């Protein structure tokens, strides 16, 4: 064991808050919080039990600081970024630079084809199944784990029937191909070398916004990486990446550097903060495609926002539990109360339906088109979402700083789960420079504008959550 007794008094209250938390006997000053039984919801706890004891942290800080000597370093005072920094981004920016409402209105359509979609049993790439079915005429090859099931036949064909009215299990062996595979070797790609393959959608992902290792990583840059080079071993595959708008994450930390800076979809790297380990792994993604363009792959990067429930019939994830911008909505809803800053944020939904759509559309833009904002363009704030609760008799009210202080303070428990694993801390007290308008309009000449969120779909979401007494 690595048991090193604790030195200091708070160092002693940490690693007894880290023992009462995880109930281990013993917990020394060097056990790393995430091998010693903890997980990403109990660091939850873990945050509340500190600032219950007056401690000022938040949520990121215990995955950046694992043991309680780290902690007590951190509460007392004492490669990525060479990745990202080590790097000519001439090539990439001039591509960029061709992307323009010019370059899509006067160029040619490109033609979808067959699919190999990447990710087909999350939210997101079920939803790209359902509309391909739906609306093209080619064949798609879904890329999975068997998982639980005997097959990944058996898993995909479970997954379609618990997300779809329609039963498409007979379209399984003639439009929808099942394939046996994991992003992160290379080597399932081989068996798709011989396939009639125009174009590859790369919608798996691990979305977790904070965790412990480096998976993250090879999921979201390595799974990449092998799904270009699949794409290179042929002359006509065009690779499109599912991406996040997150990627654009704040103003330059180096103004200097990069002044009268934009925030569109011409724009990649100006040393904005990519110190969280999801945007920092999409961007470099995002990186490795447009190089890939730079030596002539066809490619295109779709960034997302808020991936919500079907604007039809209101249905959200299978896991519905883990989205944090529900969790602090239920948070919210438990204090009663939002304060004025909260009230005001506003907000893009956008609904998983027409998100799907909206990729099946872009995806067939000229081969200058790289980079789409593909949100929901008419945004809402958190009256709007409390307006929409409050029809269920939930009270929920818009009030002042100080008061939301006082009710946060009486409510050091469950209740803020939700803003605290989304890095909240109540001294936090760019985005609106985000501009998606060219994505809107191509998308418009496309033939798609987005629904409005409005009272009656916000119910619709909120009547499916409350069939799972989400906010009980």
């Amino acid at each position: 064991l690595n048991y090193v007794a604790p030195k200091t008094r708070l160092e002693h209250e940490i690693c007894a808050i880290f023992s009462s938390i995880l109930n281990i006997e013993t917990v020394g000053v060097e056990d790393n919080f995430f091998e010693i039984g903890g997980t990403s919801l109990i660091a939850s706890k873990l945050i509340i039990e500190l600032l219950k004891q007056g401690y000022s942290v938040r949520y990121d800080d215990i995955f950046r600081n694992k043991t309680p000597r780290a902690l007590a370093k951190l509460l007392s005072g004492e490669l990525t970024d060479d990745i990202i920094k080590n790097y000519n981004y001439g090539e990439i920016n001039e591509l960029l630079q061709e992307n323009t409402w010019e370059n899509f209105f006067d160029g040619e359509n490109l033609e979808l084809g067959n699919v190999l979609l990447t990710g087909a049993t999350g939210f997101l790439g079920i939803h790209i199944l359902y509309e391909f079915i739906k609306s093209e005429e080619g064949k798609i090859y879904c890329m999975l784990r068997k998982g639980k099931f005997d097959s990944c036949q058996e898993r995909l064909i479970d997954v379609m029937n618990d997300y779809f009215d329609e039963d498409f299990t007979d379209l399984v062996g003639s439009r929808i191909i099942p394939i046996e595979g994991d992003i992160t070797e290379i080597d399932d790609f081989k068996q798709l070398e011989d396939e009639p393959i125009d174009t590859v959608i790369n919608s798996a992902a691990l979305v977790k916004h904070y965790t412990a290792d480096d998976y993250i990583f090879r999921v979201n840059v390595d799974g990449v990486i092998n799904g270009l080079k699949f794409a290179q071993t042929r002359n006509n595959i065009k690779y499109v990446q599912i991406s996040t708008i997150s990627v654009l994450s704040s103003y330059s930390l180096n103004e200097e550097a990069y002044p009268n800076q934009e925030y569109d979809e011409r724009t990649l790297y100006y040393e904005q903060d990519l110190e969280n380990k999801y945007v920092c792994s999409k961007f470099l993604a995002e990186r490795a495609v447009l190089q890939a363009a730079t030596k002539g792959l066809p490619v295109k990067i779709i960034r997302v926002g808020n991936l919500m429930s079907r604007y039809s019939d209101g249905v959200f994830q299978k896991n519905y539990d883990t989205n944090a911008f529900l969790n602090n909505i239920k948070t919210i809803k438990k204090l009663g109360a939002m304060n004025p800053a909260m009230a005001s944020e506003k907000v893009d939904m956008s609904q998983i339906d027409y998100v799907a759509k909206g990729i099946l559309a872009l995806s067939k833009t000229p081969e200058k088109s790289r980079v789409f904002h593909c949100m929901n363009n008419h945004y809402i704030s958190h009256r709007d979402i409390v307006d929409a609760l409050n029809t269920y008799g939930y009270g929920i009210e818009e009030v002042d700083f100080e008061e939301f202080k006082q009710i946060y303070e009486q409510n050091m428990n469950e209740n803020i789960q939700g803003i605290i694993t989304a890095d909240f801390s109540i001294d936090d007290f760019f985005e609106e420079n985000v501009e998606i308008e060219q994505t809107v309009d191509i998308l418009h000449s496309l033939g798609f504008d987005w629904p409005e969120a409005d009272e009656e779909y916000l119910k619709r979401l909120f009547d499916y959550l409350n069939k799972f007494d989400y906010f009980e």
